[PDB]
DNA sequence: CGAATTAATTCG
DNA sequence: CGAATTAATTCG
């Protein structure tokens, strides 16, 4: 995945 | 594993 | 609905 918290 | 990053959740 | 807090994820 990219960086950072996945988006929901 | 930690910092860095990025987004979700919480709570006024 | 926003700032503060919390959480999930990558990279070194």
């Amino acid at each position: 995945k990219p960086r950072g918290r996945p988006k929901k």
